């Protein structure tokens, strides 16, 4: 426990050193959803507070939101099967009869896995965490539920978590703060917590510390030490599991830091300059755009009897002493200010892969400078994204299967415990993963296209009935099905195909025998 | 009751903290439909008041209404089947004969479910709640009716409900205030209320509190406590069901707050500047656009005999004392004001996915510079919406089925109570859901396209009669029907298909035997 | 350099003998407003801050 507090205090000091830059970056990118506001209290103490009044320019907030939405649709397209379970290395080479039966089972698992995820709040939680990772770091908590909602997802605010990192930059200890949680609420989030020892009514509030760390001198099943306690060091729950609830995202990382640095953090100094420029324009327009006058005194005409009517004569003291009344002097270089603002806006847009051809008031471009500029923006965006698939979503899938095992133990029943742990931990031994996103097309269309290209050349030189004869039809059928990602149940097994092939051989032997030809 | 008053007073304090920003945000977005006006009473005290006289710029109100309308047609397109009931996990893997009979029943349930919804005020209530969620929070009440109108929907004004939140931001207590309800009205809304004990004539008005909260230490069927009482603490109804009437919507949420923050809330500071700029232009135009004159006195000409006809001579004292009569001096920079207004208008439009090509008098560009910008806005809109499907409408469907069971108990008759409750709760155990919206096309067309692509490759290498022979036709037919979302009754059952296939084999044997070939 | 220049070349600024040429605390920026201004102080009238430089030159090298 004393060691826990030393780790928590060290992780708390790191967060304090990040507060200044992260609060500023969030302010210019997501002013209304800034979790670092009010020194991390956000809306806990004073809800309904105004935050975005001094954000005059919305270029960065708009581009930041659209980039996060775009990443969500291209990485985990909702209503699509963007990941597949495949047989692991223990089942041998693909295409064998034994591998085919395992492939059928993993296709069933993939269908059931997505039915669970599609009815959860997975996409709501991922979308919020992606907006966090564009600035520094996203955190997703995956927790057990009940038979009605087996899996609960949540985007943990970055201002309420603290980290300890290992030498390689990976996270090996997480501390999450819960502010003023009711006692009755504690039992629902942590069913096995010991709340009786606190001796409090089921409406009192208490601060909760949810701690976890990697125990290096422990076996795999005890690797993650999990503790729930109060701010007065009253331990409510202690556990040791093979995983912890959280997954931590970084797009890019400066060495020696655990929290990342995303493109929206690179943009905020530019946003700060733009907002200052627009604020000056609003101040200037009040006395430069409006008709105003200079005189010795404002009594040059009577404001109360002033009559703004067509044809009206206004009594005016046209000269007062030495000075006549004149229009307020025009000053400044309005165009200069709205040349820097436009230039800096486009840098933000290019930095965040947004608005490939300017704003609405942009110069005209034909099908030449618009199609190319569109594909230039699209190609660069599609180059950044796919490398983040394994970092972001493989740990999420592994933790989801672990939760499903805990909440629905029947799903992994009648299985030896040794292979059950390997199966739940999707590592490629017994169960593997294969992502299918709009960026990484299929990897199997290439194999099929090469096979079709070979046949066209072969049939051009030797004709059909010779190119087809120089083929292993059972192997070709099985490989075409795997290349296309087809359901195994839709095609006959290898043994059925071999029996069919042998029968076709006898049919041709009898057919040829009736024409005097012996094969 | 003493605990109820503490909970309600806490929830009221949160609402009072939100009143200032929400009344301001509703003013610039929906000035005529602001529920926070007159300290929440709105039109209950004084109907027919003017609210929008000081809204000079309609950019935000137009974009706000169009976005809410656009979300309605893309999430729940009226006159279409935007959700389907499917068999739950208890029925096993899809495609089996037992699953196929459950699928026929759920398809019948879907048709009947939409007949009830299509004749109710569902779409009217959802459309109004979507306008509320674009600012902070939408609330929909789903109440029991009679056999003529089984389900009643209502968009609850956000200024008349109060919330208590759990530690994860979910609502776990709702308090709705009813202002000056007649006694005869109480019995129609809550049929089993004890109105007789009040000893009042059926025309007196009484304030009503409609309270509900989650009882954490209670079983599933008693989880939601529901109390109706008067403002003088006179309990009229007490219940404990498995659900409560309301569903609460948030698009985005700042941590620590229960009410959300939507894009229209992010836009109102910009709208405030635009409105202030336009008000100045209106003030300026009255004495800058109109022809006015400055002189020592308005007696420079006789206004009563002034004759404005062509060729007329007007007697004018062209000089009075030292000062001649001259046009009222022009001042200001009109173009400056109409450069900020247009710039801020487009930011509002981009923030709310409205008017990709700008206003009517826009700098028109070529076709491609317009088609690309149109697809930029459509793609960004189609990314935000789908993640809100489960948050908004799954609880609505579950509560609708609960009301249907209560009002029409014969619909779930001859069903064991254990499975009846699991069926009413559409949680994926016995009954699941599947959405079909213009944003998520089918998820089954991908499976069919892969199957068709595999067959084209197989028939290219091996020809027809060989690609077809290497198929499980019964499985193919059943999976094609499921992928297309087709009605099960339109196709023969698996046993009928297998009998047909067996007969087709016998036909082939006899026809081959007549040619001297034995299969 | 452009950012430094814009703060006093793009914004409307004025030169005078003293910043007491008008009262910043009671300055009223509304349409039709008359601002009391000491239009000449001693020998020097109040005038817009003098424009200088060649903005186009800088945004030709960049």
């Amino acid at each position: 426990v004393n060691r826990l507090c030393r780790m928590r205090n060290d992780a708390k000091s790191d967060l304090d050193m990040w507060r200044s830059i992260l609060q500023t970056a969030y302010h210019y990118a997501m002013p209304d959803y800034n979790p670092f506001e009010n020194y991390g209290l956000a809306g806990f103490l004073t809800p309904g507070q105004q935050y975005n009044a001094d954000i005059y320019d919305l270029t960065l907030p708009i581009a930041h939101k659209r980039l996060a939405d775009k990443m969500l649709m291209n990485m985990v397209p909702q209503g699509q099967q963007w990941v597949k379970f495949t047989p692991g290395d223990e089942f041998g080479e693909p295409g064998t009869p034994l591998y085919q039966r395992a492939l059928d089972a993993t296709q069933r698992m993939t269908d059931h896995f997505f039915k669970i995820i599609d009815r959860s709040n997975f996409y709501l939680a991922v979308g919020e965490s992606l907006q966090d990772v564009l600035i520094s770091t996203g955190i997703i908590a995956i927790n057990e539920g009940n038979r009605k909602r087996p899996v609960r997802y949540e985007a943990v605010p970055p201002a309420q978590v603290m980290f300890q990192g290992d030498a390689e930059g990976q996270v090996d200890a997480i501390f999450r703060d819960w502010y003023q949680v009711r006692i009755e609420n504690i039992k629902s989030m942590w069913p096995k917590a010991e709340v009786a020892k606190l001796n409090k009514k089921p409406e009192d509030k208490v601060d909760i510390w949810e701690c976890a760390w990697i125990d290096y001198e422990a076996p795999e099943k005890e690797r993650y030490q999990y503790v729930v306690m109060t701010s007065s060091k009253d331990v409510l729950l202690e556990q040791s599991n093979s995983s912890w609830p959280w997954v931590v995202y970084r797009m890019r990382r400066l060495t020696g830091e655990i929290r990342g640095r995303g493109p929206s953090l690179s943009a905020y100094p530019t946003a700060a300059t733009i907002n200052q420029a627009l604020e000056d324009e609003l101040v200037a327009a009040a006395f430069q755009a409006n008709p105003m006058y200079m005189a010795a005194s404002d009594s040059a005409f009577n404001q109360q009897t002033f009559t703004p009517r067509p044809g009206s004569i206004v009594p005016v003291q046209m000269v007062q002493g030495e000075w006549p009344i004149k229009p307020f002097e025009q000053s400044g270089n309005i165009q200069f200010n709205a040349l820097l603002v436009n230039d800096f806006r486009q840098q933000i847009n290019e930095l965040l892969y947004a608005f490939p051809l300017g704003a609405v008031n942009s110069p005209t471009r034909t099908a030449t400078e618009a199609e190319i500029r569109y594909t230039e923006n699209l190609e660069s965006f599609s180059a950044m994204v796919p490398r983040l698939q394994n970092e972001f979503f493989i740990p999420v899938i592994q933790r989801t299967l672990w939760v499903i095992n805990k909440v629905l133990p029947e799903t992994f029943a009648n299985i030896p415990d040794d292979i059950r742990n390997k199966m739940i931990s999707v590592d490629g031994q017994i169960l593997g993963l294969s992502f299918d996103t709009p960026l990484m097309t299929a990897k199997g269309q290439v194999k099929t296209a090469a096979l079709l290209g070979f046949y066209q050349a072969a049939a051009s030189l030797l004709g059909p009935e010779a190119a087809t004869a120089s083929l292993d039809p059972v192997e070709v059928l099985t490989n075409l099905a795997d290349n296309q990602g087809i359901d195994v149940r839709n095609i006959k097994t290898r043994e059925e195909l071999e029996q069919l092939l042998q029968a076709a051989g006898q049919i041709a032997q009898q057919e040829a025998a009736q024409q005097g030809v012996i094969i």
